[PDB]
């Protein structure tokens, strides 16, 4: 292959190519080399494909209709690797998924309302769920919009992300261990999976303030340990077992908001700590929030259900909670993003 | 409780109140009692309610936002008997269904969108999803239309009913025997679970032609014994058991369509001769037509996807299939109904 139609889009604080499964591979190995010519994987700059050289924007997505009833799309991410000619394709990438409703109407995977016109998302790599409602007014998607997201300069067009099952994405259960508050090395942890399995740690148990800086906290090795204790304890408590090598849960530092939010956290992926946040951590640490009986209502004051502004180190991230049910099995979380569609074409391959 | 808001609709070839889950008490008991109330049940033409006397023309639609965070609004449906005052709850009545989205659009359950509106729907009484495409040409429901249905003179608005979780809906497997193909009293028939639990049986194999009136095929008491032997064991044979009292599986007589649809049925209830058919017996009858190694194979010709009509004792049905997967788990069903709002107002109690 030396060409293949793509669409470069801007996914909330992410950017990468969003190609449709049509135009690639049914082998694996054959689809992930166009993947790498594509973004220019192997390079520090990507000099010689369409990827910025940096993970944040070297993402793949790609959008076929979906093989399942209940969604109108399906929605598969790659993580392609800069330094190294590498794909990833483990996580699901929520700020990608801003982009994915807007691309499904402009290709004709789904046809538009006005004037929003709902896309049912279907991730293939977690088998989530998620609904986007995408501005299409008269019929046609809209980009220009007055809502505004940390990371991203200017205004664009808000697009909203409500996850449909969350709860046990990995497990089954809310709470796996069936607590809402365990205890590993005299700390009181609280595992739940929510979007993701996290195991959620008081910063200030591990003798850390939770503000420091990602780099900061990767150097302190001694904390780093004290962290894999409980992670490694927490997943075989879990139901799972030896996640010595696998990348859940995740564990999240957390610590009162400082700048008017609802909670603080320092999120790692599992050994190092991220820049910012994940969507699915920010589903996972909001929940916590809400429900009865966490380790966070020993930590932050109470919020109830509404917008749950969570902070990060570089900024912070609005989730809306809902709960029409009960149990924590009905616990809805949405989030807005923005998208925008930037280059439209054709790429080729070296 | 001595009067309550009511909307009366035409459900597709049914007729009944439709609720608001707010007007009605929590307590079961006392809930039964109102619908009763509303609908006259006691006398055979329901003299002193809105019921028409008729099964078709005494049911119930009971509204809300869905406790789900998969569905946009909640429904349960429920049978009012003329005869007795009594009240049903186990099936799901598919013409009622017919009038669930534009009420929910019509009492602010849902925003409207143009030119329709995706209502996603599940029903309570057996935990299947549906989505209803209403209507909605500049937000506003529509029932005039030129669609047009059996057994409801004129024409309105089409509506689409797709059924998203069919598959296995009270085994959880598409054929909970493993076998496409049973046996019992050497008569070949299929067990297969889609949006109802049935056994397809071929009508020529018990020395039926099929094509006999209902009341006809209730007379003979030697038929009726021998579709019993053979629900009973199929019963046994899909993972149920002693199925002496329970509803299912329905046994569905089979032979081709005479009037150039793809098959022709006769719905048993499971004693009883259904008049029409049900819209999940529609389901589970032409998915069978669909999957291959199926007895139905054996008796009609060869459909593939696309519509599929169904003829039974009071006309035809098309039930349109579609499958973007590979499995019979992926199987997408999907009928045309219409609906008319009748009589919006005040019921008042005796």
């Amino acid at each position: 292959m030396k060409k293949i139609p793509c669409v470069m889009m801007r996914g909330g604080t992410s950017r990468g190519a969003f190609l449709l499964a049509e135009h690639l591979p049914e082998d694996q190995t054959q689809r992930d080399k166009i993947l790498m010519a594509i973004m220019g994987s192997g390079n520090d700059l990507e000099i010689d494909g369409i990827g910025g050289g940096n993970p944040l924007t070297s993402k793949v997505a790609i959008i076929s209709r979906s093989s399942d009833p209940r969604a109108d799309v399906d929605y598969l991410f790659a993580q392609v690797i800069v330094h190294e000619q590498r794909v990833d394709t483990t996580p699901n990438c929520g700020n990608m998924l801003s982009g994915v409703g807007a691309f499904a109407i402009e290709n004709g995977l789904i046809a538009a309302t006005s004037p929003v016109t709902r896309v049912r998302i279907r991730n293939v790599n977690t088998g989530t769920f998620i609904e986007a409602d995408v501005q299409t007014p008269n019929g046609v998607v809209e980009y220009e919009g007055s809502a505004r997201i940390d990371g991203v300069p200017g205004t664009a067009a808000p697009v909203a992300l409500t996850f449909l099952n969350a709860a046990g994405t990995k497990t089954g259960k809310v709470f796996p261990t069936d607590n809402q508050i365990d205890y590993f090395d005299d700390v009181p942890v609280t595992c739940i999976d929510m979007a993701m399995p996290v195991v959620i740690i008081p910063a200030e148990y591990l003798g850390k303030t939770g503000y420091e800086l990602p780099a900061e906290l990767d150097a302190d090795k001694a904390l780093l340990a004290r962290i894999e204790s409980i992670r490694l304890q927490a997943g075989k408590a879990m139901g799972l077992g030896d996640v010595s090598n696998m990348v859940i849960p995740k564990p999240v530092l957390i610590s009162p908001a400082q700048k008017g939010g609802a909670i603080n956290v320092r999120y790692f992926m599992p050994h190092s700590c991220h820049r910012a946040l994940a969507i699915t951590g920010a589903i996972a640490i909001s929940s916590s929030c809400a429900l009865e009986g966490t380790v966070t209502r020993q930590i932050v004051p109470s919020v109830g259900y509404g917008n749950i502004n969570i902070e990060h180190p570089s900024g912070a991230l609005d989730v809306h909670l809902s709960n029409e049910g009960q149990d924590a099995t009905t616990l809805r979380a949405s989030v807005i993003r923005t998208t925008r569609k930037i280059f439209s074409g054709e790429v080729y391959l070296p």
